[PDB]
């Protein structure tokens, strides 16, 4: 099964709701070429104890992600800033590991130093455990009864499965301390940050990659939830799901006006990544 | 405003109890505390609220404690002293949660929180207890007659349990009850707060339904029922059909869970239900 024959159309319609709901587009966060070689110097080490060596290439694709969907308007740490682009990274890389090579005895340990690097004592803390927390979650699931259970039940339940699994609740765990802003640090905290903007982020992200993780046996998709191949079924699917990233969206409106700048710089953000061709 | 929810309260006592005996079957118990651990728990309380000016009474607190002597999984216990912990920390925060908020003094309050933490948990756990209750209480402060509250209370039932996955305070209880039970895929369930959002549509229909009448009267609006209108018998029935269907959902996926967290998680609905009725 494929989502190739609605491939243009939805892009086209993902960014039609964006210039009509959002408005503001993207824009990439600079980094300086001193602090990419530091982002990249410091993936490197994390992973260095797993035997694995990756390219700058790779590296700046992966950080790609955190450079367009942060928002630069802003950002007032960017030790934090650098922190995220590293945690990021590595957690890309590690999932994209053989499960089988997962040595949390070496991985633990290099993130908890990245956190220490960049972050204040307590800081550090949350964001380390929000990494921990994800990694670990994340082999639990492998083939969990659970995961089975909620994936397939209801979209409802898929997305309450997703706002960890997704990774958007270690995001805005280890991305307040950019903002210092009181108001998002709290809902970040809550996790209230993370349940408003999991719809808008799993959703543009299952699209683009179903043709790849049914290909894989991966069941972590929305769209598996839907029959793609009868147009009419899709199609409304599609709209239902837009629906729900227009109710989150117009949600988020009510927040504070930085907070809501970040949660909507964050979806609209994660779709031009996404969609770009630097990432392909 | 003026409305109730009275001409369904038997209806709908009845049918929640018929509906925990299809699908979760096993009746909640009560955990056992001594005397002397009781007399531990109420000191505790005590001091937590002294600094506020706030006395008590023993009666209140065995009140308060008793949603936890229910709620918790008796079976599976392990760590007594976290027990404790939590049979304080949902009490005094009952207490807090009850005073008029212009009282509420943070910096009085915290550094009471923490101490009790401290006391009951190790390190690490004591960390994320209090930041748990810290995040909560810091909340509740934030979303008093804030914009986004009204947002996400009156848009769909969907955004409203969003909210009160936090505001009922569900993901406070899982982060601070897990060293009860020492099990190790329950501690990542509650840390992660899937524990939390499994729960929180069955904690929160039960206590909105038995708290409608007075948080309406108190312009309250963190109540489902405020989301159809309880004066029509027919669009009633449907509202809460729906919200029992929820409830049934949640629960039937509950079951997909480890034998120990779907015991805890079923114990924690059914047994929240049992003394909510009680009380
Ligand atoms: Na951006
Ligand atoms: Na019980």
């Amino acid at each position: 099964s494929s989502v190739r024959p609605y491939l243009e159309e939805c892009t086209r319609r993902f960014q039609e709701m964006f210039d009509r709901h959002v408005v503001t587009r993207p824009t990439k966060v600079e980094l300086t070429d001193a602090e990419l070689r530091e982002v990249i110097d410091d993936c490197n080490a994390a992973v260095a104890p797993l035997g694995k060596t990756v390219s700058d290439e790779r590296w700046i694709s992966y950080v790609g992600v955190v450079l367009w969907s942060q928002s630069p308007r802003h950002i007032k740490d960017m030790e934090a800033f650098k922190a995220v682009c590293v945690l990021n990274c590595v957690t890309f890389v590690w999932d994209d590991m053989d499960p089988a090579l997962h040595d949390f005895g070496l991985f633990l340990p290099q993130l908890r130093k990245i956190c220490e690097k960049y972050y204040g004592p307590e800081d550090a803390e949350v964001a380390y455990e929000a990494a921990r927390a994800f990694v670990t979650s994340d082999h639990m699931f492998r083939d969990s009864p659970i995961k089975a259970a909620l994936c397939t039940t209801s979209p409802e339940q898929y997305f309450r499965f997703r706002v960890t699994d997704i990774g958007v609740d270690f995001w805005m765990k280890m991305s307040y301390p950019i903002y210092r802003h009181p108001e998002f640090t709290e809902h970040a905290k809550t996790s209230l940050a993370a349940r408003m903007t999991t719809r808008g982020l799993t959703i543009v992200n299952d699209f683009y990659s179903y043709d790849r993780e049914v290909s894989l046996g991966q069941i972590t998709n929305c769209f598996r939830l839907c029959d793609v191949s009868d147009e009419t079924a899709f199609k409304e699917f599609f709209q239902a799901r837009l629906d729900d990233m227009i109710e989150d969206i117009e949600c988020i409106k009510a927040f504070d006006q930085l907070t809501q700048d970040v949660f909507l710089d964050l979806i609209y953000g994660n779709f031009v990544w996404t969609t770009s061709n630097k990432r392909y």
